[PDB]
């Protein structure tokens, strides 16, 4: 975990450069040093008690710029360095920490829908290509448990994916697991106890509050009790055994709304909002600043 839920960028009117951090221990939201450039669809996460904002698209009234960027923000100094660029621009990235290194993966670039996926090396600076997915996915949710990697949902150029899969480091090797019961696209997916979750995301039709989870001992999805707001493009988080559920898009608002899971009770609550509604953000989970 850490202390505090971190919010990068994301999408209202246009892209994003907010950086701002929620306390559950006391409610407080602190706005911090913005993203050097706006980005919506990017993905967070943390490693070394670092934050990094991976991929993303400046949508601006001034053009529209998928982003191969890597950012990272030491909460130390309140300050954004960047890193090594990665192969390809990654809109709607899915990313997931392995042994401190980062997995990008899928994301689109124009109408390029990636299926190939790198890894970065904090100690090098430096990414490299892995296997591809088997699938191209774009809006995909991406987990990490027992040091495993798994890409779940998203949209593939033509259809919106119920399907997931896994890649096996050791082997450098995807392989397809059991699909989620609902077709997801640009749902939040994390991992509480032994189980990955897909909460919410787009169907092709519907925005959805359904909530899923997978058991890997199990190899089987089972609903849990759904959010109260309907959303897509929504961040996820865990913190202190708790999942969070940031913003995102419910087809009539882009959502203020964060809400809470308690796994022993199968209850979500609101907790806090955001201080403006928007979707598309990047969220993890670090220390507080300075
Ligand atoms: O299925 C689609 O068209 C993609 C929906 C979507 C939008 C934004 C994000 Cl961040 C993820 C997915």
């Amino acid at each position: 975990v850490g202390r505090l839920i971190y919010t990068a960028g994301g999408y209202f009117r246009q892209s994003l450069s907010y950086l701002e951090a929620y306390n559950p221990s006391n409610g407080s939201w602190l706005r911090l040093a913005d993203l050097q450039v706006p980005r919506s669809g990017l993905a967070g996460c943390v490693v070394g008690g670092l934050l990094y904002a991976v991929g993303g698209r400046n949508n601006s009234p001034d053009g529209n710029t998928d982003s191969s960027a890597l950012d990272c923000y030491n909460p130390m100094t309140n300050q954004w360095s960047p890193c090594a660029s990665m192969s390809v621009p990654r809109n709607r990235i899915g990313v997931g920490v392995i042994d401190g290194h980062i997995y990008a993966v899928g994301g689109s670039h124009g109408c390029i829908h990636h299926s190939s996926v790198e890894r970065y090396e904090p100690e090098r600076d430096e990414w490299h290509l892995v296997a591809p997915m088997l699938t191209r996915r774009i809006g995909v949710g991406v987990a990490v448990l027992n040091r495993l990697l798994y890409a779940v949902g998203g949209f593939d150029g033509t259809n919106r994916l119920n399907s997931a899969e896994c890649y096996y480091p050791e082997r450098n090797e995807w392989r397809m697991i059991t699909p989620m019961n609902t077709i997801r696209s640009g749902a939040g997916v994390c991992v509480l106890h032994n189980c990955i979750y897909a909460a919410g995301g787009y169907d092709g039709q519907d925005q959805l509050n359904s909530v899923e989870r997978y058991d890997v001992e199990t190899e089987t999805w089972t609903f849990v009790a759904p959010m109260r707001h309907h959303r897509s493009a929504l961040g996820i988080t865990v913190h202190q055994g708790k999942i969070y559920v940031l913003g995102g898009y419910d087809g009539h608002t882009f959502l203020d709304s964060v809400e809470c899971y308690d796994p022993d009770s199968d209850t979500w609550s609101e907790v806090t909002r955001m201080t403006s509604g928007r979707s598309g953000v990047g969220v993890a989970v670090t220390m507080e600043p300075c």
